[PDB]
């Protein structure tokens, strides 16, 4: 494959984030940067912190330009404050280009950096609409596309480290066909879920509930996060389908873990979950099917697991444990996201087409 040099350019895991090396400034300062499709700011630790191995030293970069404006970014989890500027940025195991990008130098933070995660900054790959301080601060990928001929597309294979292929699709990273769902709105990577099944049994909720108040794809969130009403129905259904064994109720709430003798985890007793996504043709959908190996996240002779489906008050979030099944293509150029079975008794699947009527009615307005 022509994209071979980008294969395996990611390290990390679902619980702590996946990261890529990025080289900033002149002379080069290389840092580990969280790959985040749920936000739109590029920002790096720029001062000592207990959880940081290295940080950006602006004074040592001759190409750094201070924008003389501060920025504050609150996330679903954590927040940071810093100073805005621009500097030269390249991705050594990514595209063969160097761009002048906005960069926020993080000087203070709260509950953001994670001990032992090995990343020192964040690459927000979503759109300008959700950038801070506002949509005038051009996100990194926008600068990349504006300043270079790199195609307006990237793809993520999260294993399952992983691969971020920038500017194309690497056919070695998936099997079968790619199936595409429209990007509903260019802010988050917003999609539309049209049906949910647990072991082939329809959850039978009004599809508007699945997307209230939005459904997004976020590589920087661990879990499948669901609106409360959906979470409740899904857990009731999963519990019923896995009755071969009994689990404490707090397990389903993430307040308890269960551990099995290494190699004895009874995967076969847990159901598969299918999420149907709106397709590219009228009344057409496809499904991605999620295994217990995905939604039971590993945390001696015992293997401990946390239930990785949880509640949200801000809509559905298809996080890393969902993406780990799949090669996911963020086709910005054609405003669509593709899913295929990742090259990394049951298997994760992407299947279609299905006939689903009134799919337009599933989205929040
Ligand atoms: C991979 C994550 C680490 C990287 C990370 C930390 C903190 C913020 C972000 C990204 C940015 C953004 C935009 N991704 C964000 O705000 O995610 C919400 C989030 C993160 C995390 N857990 C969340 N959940 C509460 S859970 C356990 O249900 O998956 C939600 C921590 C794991």
């Amino acid at each position: 494959g022509s994209f071979v040099e980008m294969v395996d350019n990611l390290r990390g895991k679902s619980g702590q984030g996946y990261y890529v090396e990025m080289t900033v400034g002149s002379p080069p300062q290389t840092l580990n940067i969280l790959v985040d499709t749920g936000s739109s700011n590029f920002a790096v630790g720029a001062a000592p912190h207990p959880f940081l191995h290295r940080y950006y030293q602006r004074q040592l970069s001759s190409t750094y330009r201070d924008l003389r404006k501060g920025v504050y970014v609150p996330y679903t989890q954590g927040a940071w404050a810093g100073e805005l500027g621009t500097d030269l940025v390249s991705i050594p195991h990514g595209p063969n280009v160097t761009v002048r990008a906005n960069i926020a130098a993080i000087t203070e933070s709260d509950k953001f950096f994670i001990n032992g995660s090995n990343w020192e900054g964040i690459l927000g790959l979503a759109y300008a609409e959700i950038a801070r301080p506002d949509d005038s601060l051009e996100p990194f990928f926008d600068s990349l596309v504006k300043q270079t001929h790199v195609p307006n597309l990237f793809s993520l294979q999260l294993c399952g480290g992983g691969s971020m292929i920038i500017g194309g699709i690497d056919h070695s990273l998936y099997t079968g066909s790619l199936w595409y769902t429209p990007i509903r709105r260019e802010w988050y990577y917003e999609v539309i879920i049209v049906r949910v099944e647990i072991n082939g049994q329809d959850l039978k909720m009004d599809c508007k509930e699945y997307n209230y108040d939005k459904s997004i794809v976020d590589s920087g969130t661990t879990n499948l996060r669901l609106p409360k009403k959906v979470f409740e129905a899904a857990v009731k259904s999963i519990k019923a389908a896995s009755s071969t064994e009994k689990f404490p109720d707090g397990f389903w709430l993430g307040e308890q873990l269960v551990c099995w003798q290494a190699g004895t985890t009874p995967w076969n007793i847990f159901p598969v979950i299918s999420l149907y996504l709106m397709g590219e043709v009228t009344n057409q959908s496809f499904r991605i099917t999620i295994l217990p190996q995905q939604y039971l996240r590993p945390v001696s002779q015992d293997d401990c697991y946390k239930f990785a489906i949880s509640q949200s008050s801000t809509g559905t979030v298809m996080g890393a444990v969902i993406m780990e099944g799949f090669y996911v293509v963020f086709d910005r150029a054609r405003k669509r996201i593709g899913f295929a079975v990742s090259a990394c008794f049951r298997t994760a699947a992407v299947e279609g087409p299905f006939v689903t009527l009134d799919m337009e009615d599933c989205g929040y307005n």
